[PDB]
């Protein structure tokens, strides 16, 4: 047996994307067991303005992450000793920002002293201000995305696991545009469905997305999509491009038990047809209430204050 390393991040975690999810995965490498700390709204318009997302939704988001282990709520602005050693932690990571007081101090000098303060790099592709700049876009499709995918990204966020014996196959599909609580909720409830349950997300294509979705949709392209879905610790795989109707080739391709949508509007297939009337056919369909009326809409309209 060895000696465990605990791990401490911290942060507003406001609108969550994929390079928060690259960090966590990062700070998580670094030892045994991930713990993060996340302010709440009083605590960030002390600092800055006030944040988008609500303190529940930002500590149910991060919670959602399969490398966190744990959420401190309420977690202080600034990282000290004191909450390291309260939630017997090693070391922090963070990314590596300038970071300095008015009179040209260090902001973590305490912890960097200590030696105590890990670095990670910046993921490449994101940025909360990106992400605004792209609802803007689509509130006032060739891709405005220059994220630079690879088979070593998805290495690294994706389970990699077949299903076993036991598992019980589950497929779901669409969007997943600014992978969100709303999604996680949904997700979360499907796995209830078996004992050993063995999620897969069809992903739409960007092409397909634009067109039942109208305007700049999707927000985040099928890369960035693919990268967002895989964080999610109910997620067992993903189909990078997956058609519309769910096809009796896929279902018995994936060897597919089961297959669900949420309480959100089906749209027709370009034919006119119901994309889940095969499953519906098989007696495999379920519908389930994820709970939460959040949509990339909704989101948009809650980011955009003018
Ligand atoms: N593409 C990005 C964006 C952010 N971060 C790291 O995530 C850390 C902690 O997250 P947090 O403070 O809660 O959010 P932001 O950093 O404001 O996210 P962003 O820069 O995208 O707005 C930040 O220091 C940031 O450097 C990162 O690694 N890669
Ligand atoms: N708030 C939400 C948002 C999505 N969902 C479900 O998540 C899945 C993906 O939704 P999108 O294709 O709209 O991203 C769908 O089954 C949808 O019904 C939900 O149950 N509650």
């Amino acid at each position: 047996g060895r000696r465990a390393v605990r791990v401490w991040c911290d942060g507003c975690y406001d609108m969550v994307h994929y390079g928060h999810s690259n960090q966590l995965r990062q700070a998580r490498a670094m030892g045994d067991y991930l713990i993060v700390g996340v302010h709440t709204d009083e605590e960030i318009a002390k600092h800055k303005g006030p944040p988008v997302f609500t303190q529940e939704e930002r500590y149910k988001m991060v919670q959602a992450i399969k490398w966190v282990d744990e959420v401190v709520p309420a977690a202080p602005y600034v990282t000290t000793l004191e909450t390291l050693d309260k939630y017997n932690c090693d070391f922090c990571v963070h990314g590596n920002d300038i970071t300095l007081t008015v009179d040209g101090r260090d902001t973590y000098e305490e912890v960097k002293q200590a030696g105590r303060y890990r670095e990670c790099k910046r993921t490449q592709g994101v940025s909360t201000t990106d992400l605004v700049g792209r609802m803007l876009l689509v509130t006032k499709w060739t891709g405005v995305s220059q994220f630079l995918q690879t088979s070593q990204k998805i290495i690294q966020f994706a389970s990699g696991k077949e299903p076993q014996p036991g598992e019980t196959v589950i497929y779901v599909a669409g969007a997943f545009d600014l992978f969100h609580i709303g999604h996680v909720d949904f997700l979360e409830k499907v796995h209830r469905l078996a004992e050993r349950p063995y999620i897969i997300a069809g992903l739409h294509f960007d092409q397909e997305v634009n067109h039942y979705k109208g305007k700049n949709y999707p927000i985040m392209n099928l890369h960035e999509r693919t990268l967002s879905v895989l964080a999610c610790r109910y997620v067992s795989e993903v189909v990078i491009g997956a058609p519309y109707a769910v096809t009796a080739e896929l279902l018995s391709h994936f060897k597919v038990d089961l297959v669900c949508h949420g309480k959100t509007e089906i749209i027709p297939d370009r034919d006119g047809s119901d994309p889940y009337q095969e499953p519906k056919r098989r007696g495999i369909f379920r519908q389930i209430d994820s709970g939460s009326n959040l949509t990339t809409d909704l989101i948009v309209q809650r980011i955009i204050t003018n």
